[PDB]
């Protein structure tokens, strides 16, 4: 069914490889999981809860990443995923190309909170939101939200559980290893948006974390400051929902993709 090309990454959510699909050479991506690393599992038959997930986000819509088929071996499962072709992660962009403009950034945030709102929206929260989780289709100016193998599904009560990444996870959990989903997913959108508009994430240490005090090493806007700052306030009740992140001045005007892509991206 598919032929097998390099590796795209390995990590703690398992490997994942380049693809193609011998019926139409449709470009796909191969992930291949452990079992017995799979500590979240569910049904709709017994697969792990990031086939769940992804079964619930699969739509029309493009700021998520498809499961287009998945198969369970012995110890493993594999999960056949779509492949934007050209494409590069928000890292390794951001790595490459340093700190974003503010309309570019504008531009990929909004995308961002459209997947995510998506994601709520299904049910869905991924838990793991991230520049290494954010494919871009270079050519139609797209972002695509990826990996839920780590996310859960939403809830209006506390989660005592957590295995995304730590310098995105908010001071809540640091502290009481307590989150709910909604601010808790803000704050990593406050994470991420720095690491847009400044090149880098603003915290590395878990102390940083819990006083939540940010500095800005590049120079950036006032309303976008305000923003960040906003996301990443403490109190979680006192972080915006999505629709104030959407409705915020910085926010305002955003370029189509297909704009993003002529001006920032060719
Ligand atoms: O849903 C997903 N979870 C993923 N997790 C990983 C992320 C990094 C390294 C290894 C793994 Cl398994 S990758 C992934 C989907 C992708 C789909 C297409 C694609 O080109 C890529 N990619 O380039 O990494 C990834």
């Amino acid at each position: 069914q598919y032929q097998v090309g390099p590796l795209l990454g390995s990590g703690g959510f398992g490997s994942v490889y380049s693809g193609i699909r011998v019926s139409d050479n449709l470009p796909v991506a191969i992930k291949h999981v452990e079992k017995d690393r799979i500590s979240d599992w569910g049904e709709l038959t017994r697969v792990p809860m990031e086939v769940v997930l992804l079964k619930k986000v699969s739509s029309g819509f493009s700021g998520v990443i498809r499961l287009l088929d998945w198969f369970e071996r012995p110890d493993s499962f594999v999960l056949i995923l779509e492949r934007p072709e050209p494409v590069q992660d928000l890292f390794d962009f951001i790595t490459e190309r340093g700190a974003l403009q503010e309309e570019l950034a504008r531009s990929f945030f909004w995308q961002v909170l459209e997947a995510v709102r998506h994601c709520h929206n299904c049910g869905v929260l991924h838990r793991d939101i991230k520049d290494e989780n954010i494919l871009i289709d270079l050519n139609r100016g797209e972002l695509k939200l990826i990996d839920f193998g780590s996310g859960a599904l939403l809830k209006d009560t506390v989660y005592t559980d957590f295995d995304g990444t730590r310098v995105y996870s908010p001071p809540e959990w640091i502290r009481y290893h307590r989150y709910h989903g909604r601010s808790a997913a803000v704050w990593s959108l406050g994470i991420l948006l720095y690491d847009m508009v400044c090149g880098d994430i603003p915290f590395e240490h878990d102390e940083e974390i819990i006083r939540g005090q940010v500095f800005f090493r590049q120079r950036v806007s006032s309303e976008c400051q305000h923003l960040i700052r906003w996301c990443l306030a403490l109190r979680p009740s006192d972080r915006p929902t999505f629709e104030e992140i959407q409705n915020h001045p910085w926010m305002q005007d955003v370029l189509l993709p297909q704009e993003t892509a002529e001006i920032h991206l060719h």
